[PDB]
């Protein structure tokens, strides 16, 4: 166990800082940059669980990679057809991300394969992304009635492109599918019941892959190639999204998030914002290896207001919604949430953790069915404390931790959070970006 100390006081929040890569999108480089013509430079790379397990992957099939060193990867790509067989199976820890996206890709390789997890992934269902597969001419085996780890794949197939409509949404099935499609004779098609996240998609299309997106019917034809090139990896939006809610609610903040990756499936957190009234801006947009960016500004200049969370938004800040109730507690007025159901119990209820801990913390709340009811504090041109600080338990949940760190700007008393180790992992300079605009975070056994 691992805990942060924060001391009660008015703190100031201003600066200009840039958050460590996005995690998918550094995931994909890899991905696309082994198995492309020519070599790929990386910059800005974030190594997370996936990225890890996937670049052991495809050191193991021949794949000669420098790095990840300082945020910079060199991929030796080997061209569509130059994978070699792995000599034993890929371990792939616990990125179920990992596995159901080479699923895909090794299902359409001449040679076998087996991947495997640790105990955690070793438990999680794959027929979701094996059936489909199936579909288009795969041989892939899994494990028992609940066809979890190993998966099995035989190579030396002739993929055929299906079309196919995802019973449920999922951008890592979807992309497994799509993945396989690459070397499947025709055309290989989604369609998506829920928008879902398009960083495969955009990716492909940095590495000179035609992908058709159009509507909810996501779409490539096999047989064509992948051309290397330099991906700078935006940085991860859900890491600037804690500074930007420390900016809105910390009185005469001044922060300047640069290259934020602004992916339109990402940004509901600055609409939400926006929404209460926060002091936002979005300037200097640009597109940078694929994906879009831009300058966020926060200021500290009124106070947040309660809102009626606009669904339309919830899929696209589904993480960031921890943060987004610090911001709810220190606004003006209720917040409602609404349409979030899937937030709760995902394998871990955030609506819960932070429920418990905000009203540790003085914060009347009210867990729903489908969200939270929040009774924010806030007083417009009033910047006393809202919190009353407290231990609180993350339960191991970074953005758990890293929302009740944010809570260290408002608080009249000391903040102790347990279990926050995993922070370092996710947001690796979090505590550093803390320091440095204002917000002291003692780290401690
Ligand atoms: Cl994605
Ligand atoms: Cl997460």
């Amino acid at each position: 166990t691992q805990q942060f100390s924060i001391l009660p006081g008015n703190k100031a929040f201003k600066g200009k800082f840039t958050v460590p890569g996005d995690k998918s999108v550094s995931h994909r480089s890899i991905m696309f940059g082994a198995i492309a013509e020519g070599t790929t430079h990386v910059t800005g790379f974030l190594e997370g669980e996936d990225a890890l397990a996937t670049l052991q992957a495809f050191r193991d099939m021949g794949v000669s990679i420098e790095g990840p060193k300082n945020g910079e990867v060199t991929i030796h790509g080997v061209g569509m057809h130059g994978l070699k067989a792995p000599a034993s199976a890929l371990y792939m820890g616990n990125s179920g991300t990992s596995m159901r996206l080479l699923s895909g890709m090794l299902s359409a390789q001449k040679f076998d394969s087996v991947m495997t997890g640790d105990a955690s992934l070793s438990k999680r269902p794959m027929e979701r992304i094996a059936k489909p597969l199936r579909l288009m001419g795969a041989q892939i085996q899994t494990t028992g009635e609940k066809g979890t780890p190993p998966v099995s794949i035989t190579g030396g197939q002739q993929l055929k492109g299906i079309q196919y409509d995802l019973p449920m949404a999922s951008a890592q099935v979807k992309s497994g599918i799509l993945l396989a499609g690459l070397w499947a004779e025709g055309e290989t098609s989604v369609t998506e019941p829920e928008p879902t996240r398009d960083h495969t998609e955009r990716m492909l299309r940095a590495f000179g892959y035609d992908v058709k997106t159009e509507g909810n019917k996501i779409s490539l034809v096999g047989g064509g190639k992948l051309v290397g090139t330099n991906i700078q990896v935006p940085s991860d939006i859900s890491s600037a999204a804690f500074f930007m809610v420390g900016a809105a609610i910390t009185e005469g903040a001044d922060v300047v998030l640069e290259a934020v990756g602004i992916n339109p499936t990402r940004t509901g957190v600055i609409e939400i914002l926006k929404q209460m009234g926060a002091d936002l801006t979005v300037e200097n947009e640009r597109i940078a290896g694929g994906e879009p960016i831009a300058d966020i500004h926060i200021k500290g200049s009124r106070t947040l207001k309660g809102i009626h969370m606009p669904e339309d938004q919830v899929p696209l800040a589904i993480d960031e919604f921890p943060a987004l109730f610090i911001a709810a507690a220190c606004a003006e007025g209720q917040t409602v949430l609404t349409g979030a159901a899937e937030l709760r119990v995902k394998e871990s209820d955030r609506i819960q953790v932070m429920a418990d801990g905000l009203k540790i913390m003085g914060i009347d709340c009210t867990p729903t069915e489908d969200g939270i009811i929040i009774e924010g504090k806030g007083k417009s041109g009033d910047w006393s404390p809202i919190f009353a600080g407290g231990e609180i338990e993350s339960h191991h949940d970074h953005r758990i931790a890293m929302s009740f760190s944010m809570a260290g700007l408002r608080t009249s008393g000391p903040i102790t959070i347990h279990g926050t180790e995993t922070v370092a992992t996710s947001f690796p300079t979090f505590t550093e970006l803390a320091n440095r605009a204002g917000l002291t975070i003692e780290v401690s056994q």
